[PDB]
């Protein structure tokens, strides 16, 4: 149908939207904590403490096949590889520390996202 291409199209630039939103949130983490999931030969134990692993790798994987449907999905995985790290990293690491600026500065993104995801509808 005509209006399954139009709903398609709306998919399609909304994962233009938000590969942008990736991009700038994955520029907020330099040192690369954030770029891949938790190695499980590494970490054997993470699966007992984290229940839904995510990473930015993961969430391009999603991303690229169109599996956002709308950014509460897309953030609620960012949401998570936050999350995840300030249960599994005490407040003294590196590791927490870069969630929590993470968090603060991709809250900025995240603001103006919503508005043009809203305003562009």
């Amino acid at each position: 149908s005509m209006e399954q291409v139009a709903m398609e199209l709306r998919l399609t630039e909304l994962t233009r939207l938000l590969r942008s939103v990736l991009d700038q949130l994955q520029d907020k983490d330099p040192a690369r904590i954030f770029a891949q999931p938790v190695s499980l030969k590494e970490v054997p134990d993470y699966l007992d403490h984290i229940k839904h692993p995510m990473d930015f790798a993961t969430m391009r994987k999603r991303l690229e096949a169109q599996g956002y449907k709308n950014l509460h999905e897309f953030e609620e995985d960012f949401d998570l590889i936050i999350d995840n790290c300030m249960k599994y990293n005490a407040r003294d690491t590196v590791f927490y520390r870069a969630a929590v600026r993470l968090r603060d500065q991709g809250g900025v993104v995240l603001r103006q996202a919503r508005r043009e995801v809203d305003s562009i509808g």
